[PDB]
């Protein structure tokens, strides 16, 4: 598969085609390994968002209408043609993001997974049934769509992030309008093209490119029923105030500060291998991503040392070379802010066993590239502990015991994720039962849920109150309707009656 | 059962015990038969709101830790008590309240229905096991308390709504601060001292008395993780949007209009029993009280004649006498407002059928006592249709065809509950998935879902998105945790292994 | 699509390729629309049957520790391919079996769906977790694949039917051996070669074709744990006594006599197409055919007379042909027994008011082909209403009112499936709560449950205590275990545990 | 507590009253402390099994039409009663049984569980509705009562069993009839007056006292629907054939011979408390009882020598006496075979450890009592390793590695319960997921599993396809029903419809 290259302006999508922007403000976009901009990306105005919402309000009743096998049926044949087109949706990927391929890839399947559940909607739309509540008087409950959905999401997953929202918000009866991040656009269009050789009706899916003009738009519609946001902490607040202001159903993913724990009886290879991907894997970008490594006991002159030596022979490079195991930044200001917390971190007293700064990639001069970098003797009053730096930056906290351990995590104010390596089964039941953290892993790095169960953090993590796709996403996207029956005598029709 | 007389001042409830008022300002309890003041309710202040969540959150942690079972078996307890004292608990309801004592016994059977669910709460808490989701990881999911939860009620159910609420809370493993209606507040106090005498825990329940500072201090308290609130439309957006801007969880349950369509082909009598029933029980102060009675076709010369006949022949009084009907009116602002509504109905060109203005009860003349109301020929742009009057007022408009009947019900601000008569399965089918409402009844004037089921209506008659009790009542006192486990070869501790 | 012919011998399929068969018995399959045998079908030996379970033992084990979701994905790849060859299929089926083609393409679809379900049973495999039963005990469930299992199928469905066996048990992890009917075998050979193309292992489906013989054979074999079976009644209690004394899991689907009660406010051309369709598609050689005609009050002079004169203007030819609505008989027995039936109903006394017999449809005077049969004033006690006729003969039977229509059809020996037209929700409410049938229709002459609810009937309809596919076809597929643990201090092996 | 005596025969119960037997034939009832017989049970005839049946008969449609509401409450009632009088049935239980006075408290809270598991009906009978499956058609399932239901109880459990059956039966709409152990029947009219004190209707529940006979007499009786069955693994084949003969459905448990395996990295003294009481706890007469300890490694000479040391300190006694640990066998017969048993594994090899025979208790010379007995080096050929003994015996098997234990388990022909002592997570794992038997424990002697869960063995353990309470148990006393549903246009009827 051929690198993706491609110099036209990215639009939105509007009534089942492509179109172009008509504010006339445009936005760079970056390849990151070359570092400099290939295309402009069009920022919507308030009168293509009213638009976009109008076509997908005139759009909702007959899709609505349809019954949920046939929207299946439609979502099964996108599933085929997001098999068929894979490599492709890889390639723009990498190209934008800057993400290693075979990482895009993996996103890509990922996606594909949570297609496959929502491809199964006719099952999970079961409602309940009661006859006989009293004499002659039947009770039962249905579920049934919202209307307007909207969904923002971010640039780490241009591609896996919607998946998450638009299959089963389809699925369930919805029309849906995408906010996507503005750094890596492309990805959003393909999907919608594939959307509609799918079959699926005109204005039933949306796409408007923009910025925080956009999504105050987006907010403020009267026509629009519920907001599903992926993002930093403070974002995700103001996105959850601004839009319950309005009287609009809300959810809302934030950052996180993810720790993994090694016990004194743990593997030590496996787990210096997990601590190394789930750390160093699309450098360091990812909300399920290590950052802080928690060591029990002795382990520690075991762990350090081993990882340090891992951390210097990694392979950095452009994406689409097979050889290549970390990618570079997405932009130079994330770069920048990446160096800043790493001159903070030695400032305040943090041991700096391996330093990335000063990279230099041959043939790749300009691009955004950084080295792994691992720090030592981090303590909880340190800004690199308590902020995330979403980049490739490790730390090592020390402490005497599982309890210090347990105590140390909770009082943190992220709740995303969890790991925990130990060969014991009462510390992984107390473990597992004691954290408060939404997502917890016994020797699983990175613990995403399946596709049935769903994905939502605690604390800071989450606003709101239902998580993303599985049953709770089945729940946040419809409303439940209860119905009470009963008849009276029909012999006044006849003596047959 | 003799009436229920007390003078003594009203205080809280602490660590399992009542306690005195201590910020010194007093409110006065009126008997609504009587008209006059019979005791005072203190006002709880900043400093004691802070101790009741210090003690719950202070109880919390065992209470979490006890097993679902013994917990059910302490609801069984108190379940048992419950049905014990029921005509006592009915009887401070009607002394305060001023209702029926027979509608004061429905209201306490209809909180024992929500006992009775929540007592099943093992079943209910059942999470999702997946084995094998990857060669050799095995995924499942659980359900956790929240910890301290806040409920605020109104004065109209002062035993119904907070059964509602703190069942299921406790069931599932919180501790509740409970925040009664300054009108009526006895009840709380006596449900709380069942709830000591079945073994409950000191600091799991308490009270605190008091009004909007209390609320204010409830809402900003860091220690609270989750608010339920009943109420009216603007009190629970202004409700929602302060414990949202803190970061808590929020449901909030608001006002209602609820309509009631009769077809030509319904049964006459029992439509002018349903009418009289649901528009005059407990002097129209219910959220399922039937306002709007809508007449399709030819019928409404065969309803109105009959309904204003019934409407004349009401039997008004005491409460505790066994044939009086309806009861009195709150307060006296209250029927102040029920009576400006009335003038401002005659003014804006209604026809007044039935006239309950000027009411005198022989022996309870100082009470805030009136009589049914009936207009016709209500319009869409009268404000007597579109405000809530929450009093013994019934409005008719008249309408061409079902279409029509339709298409009004769903221009309204409420979705709260909706109620048709007919004899044709095809037009219920229709109106029960083409309706905007959250409950509907067909032949049912009054549709309250049962108890596993759950309640909540739609559109401005709720601010969230889960409704109160049941399972929707399970989830929102509960976060969801996914655990993924694997592990790796135990042979390097033995042959054997 | 052209029609399908072919003159090799049909053999079986094993590990994952066709053989031909070794005992030296053959049986002749015929073209009904001929008149005339077409080709053989080798009748196995308990050898052959020995070695087909022998293979699907040694594939279970590796298709058991397959993850679902794989398994699903695999399924997936087949639905692909079975809808890429339908009207090859539907060609098969309608050159052997005689039914139309366009109702041989309606059958295919009806698999599929069956098969659309099943790919999504990761989600119907949740079991249930339940933490801290008592202090520091976890309960949890899971449910697990059988082993081998066997399957029997009638001929009136050589796609259908098997579809409702395989899918789910494959997908739960069972490995398949299938009996086919020896009249149509040549559709399971097709689907079998579909598998192996979908990347299916060998083994986990193999076909033994045969008659009593190889049943008894798979029925004896102590390595099988599960016996699905479709057919007659006696076959069924026969199949059931024989498999339960070897101690095996059983379910067995029985004959039918189903009735369609039309009330006096029923919609009149409706229901005359309804019985129209329900009695003479498939010649009436479906088990949810309509064979008896409840007629209730005057309603019968409005039917009668109509129905009749559908009856006599039926199209009835070669089955390929696209203005065809009715094709022949299986075999000429069935066309015997049949016409023995009619003329056993004309001794009886029952009037016949259109006669189908003599019958010579030009251009194919060989093929077993017969007409529509219309009987009137038919009574409980003659043999053409208590026992199955199977052919396109309908009966009317007049009652009174309601109650009797009821009482006569609770009376019945069959419990298949029911249906009534009405316009009133009373009576089919109570229509619905009263019938003793499994499967119930309103205004829906068939009444096929989807494929998320599951098929089965009542009474001498099915011996077992399960039904086919759903929620109830993977519980008979799986055996469920219990899982309780609990572990003990860890303080011994360090003080950091 | 004063010790149960009463020498009034025992008769069956019909109609809510106690009825003595009219057939003439009688049965003696031991008191085993004693040694001799105390009082006498009547057999019933088959005309007292058919007024039974036909009692029942005519109760059921009133009960079925009854909602479930009040079913459950008529259920919660009896559970008062029952917590009321809980000591005087574990008297008589004692009487009769001759357990220890706890064990019998035991028992009676377990049948206890279940009974508050079965309140909560009305959740547990949700059916599934889904709407809009075509355009315009509504499809839902429920389940409705079978009719008469027959249960057949052993001796050790005369509360806990019968508890395991009636109350999921009743709840779910059946009428009952039950056939007790003769050695032990007064628990269960005691239990009869209860459930009449509680205000079930008369005829709901019908107990016949009697032998093979009364068994053969339901059995072959067409007006019973289902029978449950608990007992040894030749009677249930026996009741399963019988009983499918004839068209019923059938559920049957039989014997076990239960393992317990313990790792080197075991705990040794938990390990040792829970072999000593789960082997010798109710003298061994227990499905559930561990009668083979499996020992892996080099633990073997920390468990029997310790083991052995416990089994000689047994207080052995009248189970009226506190500091009494173990009871007499329930007759002398059975203590007959025990020691036969014994003398048997004496003489093919097994090492006798510890005899039991030759006990003389003082005070209690004539009473059928028994020492516990401790067998070493048994192996899979023996008679006491394939051969359930149902008595105070242990033998011990040596195994090298937990694949042999895992492989000697799997081999056995009983499949009802397991349990392993292990603090090793992966072995845990493996050995739930790898071994073949219906119910595992891991640290949990004895794991039976919680009242919504299910009670159930594998392989010989079990005849037939379902569980014993739970949802399994209210699936078995229940039919599901399907219904279709459409409407056509109501144009007809007039202009506003
Ligand atoms: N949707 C439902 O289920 C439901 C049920 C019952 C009643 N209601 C509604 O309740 C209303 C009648 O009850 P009410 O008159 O007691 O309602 P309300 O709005 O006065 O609410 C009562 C509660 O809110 C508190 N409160 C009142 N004013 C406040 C303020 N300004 N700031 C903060 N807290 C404040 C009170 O102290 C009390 O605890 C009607 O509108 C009716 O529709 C709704």
């Amino acid at each position: 598969v051929p690198a993706y290259t491609s110099d036209a302006d990215v639009g939105h999508y509007l009534d089942g085609a492509p179109v172009a922007g008509r504010s006339g403000r445009f936005q760079d976009v970056f390849n990151p390994a070359l570092g400099r901009a290939v295309r402009r990306v069009a920022l919507a105005g308030n009168d293509e968002v009213e638009r976009a919402v109008a076509s997908a309000r005139a759009a909702f009743p007959a899709w609505a209408d349809t019954p949920p096998i046939r929207r299946a049926r439609v979502l099964h044949r996108f599933l085929q043609l997001m098999n068929e087109h894979r490599d492709t949706l890889a390639a723009i990927i990498t190209a934008e993001h800057g993400k290693v391929f075979s990482d895009a890839q993996g996103e890509v399947a990922r996606g594909i997974d949570i297609i496959e559940f929502a491809c199964g909607v006719p099952q999970l739309l079961k409602g309940d049934f009661t006859d006989q509540v009293s004499t002659g008087i039947d009770n039962w409950t249905m579920r049934q769509p919202l209307g307007v959905v909207a969904g923002i999401t971010p640039f780490n997953f241009p591609c896996m992030v919607p998946c998450w929202m638009f299959p089963v918000a389809l699925a369930t009866g919805n029309t849906f309008v995408l906010k996507p991040s503005e750094r890596d656009p492309s990805a959003a269009l393909f999907i919608a093209d594939l959307l509609t050789q799918a079959g699926l009706p005109a204005g039933v899916f949306n796409v408007v490119q923009g910025d925080k003009g956009a999504v105050d738009a987006l907010l403020d519609h009267p026509d629009v029923q519920a907001v599903s946001f992926v993002g930093s902490t403070p974002i995700a607040a103001y996105v959850q105030q601004r839009a319950v202001q309005s009287g609009k159903r809300v959810q809302a993913l934030g950052g996180a500060k993810n720790h993994l724990v090694v016990m004194p009886d743990a593997n030590i290879d496996q787990a210096v291998d997990a601590l190394i991907g789930a750390a160093y894997g699309s450098a360091g970008e990812r909300c399920m991503a290590i950052s802080i490594a928690v060591l029990v006991g002795d382990v520690a002159d075991k762990i350090v040392p081993a990882v340090a030596e891992r951390a210097r022979k990694l392979v950095i490079g452009d994406g689409m070379s097979p050889e290549v195991e970390m990618g570079p930044i997405v932009t130079g200001e994330a770069l920048k802010r990446i160096e800043g917390y790493i001159e903070q971190g030695v400032n305040e007293g943090a041991q700096l066993v391996v330093d990335g700064r000063g990279l230099r990639v041959p043939g790749r001069e300009a691009g955004f590239f950084t080295g792994g970098t691992l720090f030592d003797h981090v303590k909880p009053d340190m800004r690199i502990y308590k902020e995330e730096i979403f980049g490739p930056v490790l730390g090592c906290v020390r402490v005497k015991d599982f309890g210090e351990a347990v105590d140390l995590i909770n009082a943190h104010e992220f709740g995303n994720g969890v790991s925990c390596f130990t060969s014991d089964g009462g510390i992984a039941r107390e473990f597992a039962r004691r954290i408060q953290v939404g997502m917890v892993g016994i020797n699983v790095p990175i613990p995403v849920p399946m596709a049935w169960h769903g994905f939502g953090g605690w604390k800071k993590s989450l606003f709101g109150d239902m998580h993303a796709y599985g049953e709770e996403g089945v729940r946040f996207y419809t409303r439940q309707k209860s119905v009470m029956q009963r008849w009276s005598s029909s012999i006044g029709k006849g003596a047959e009656f």
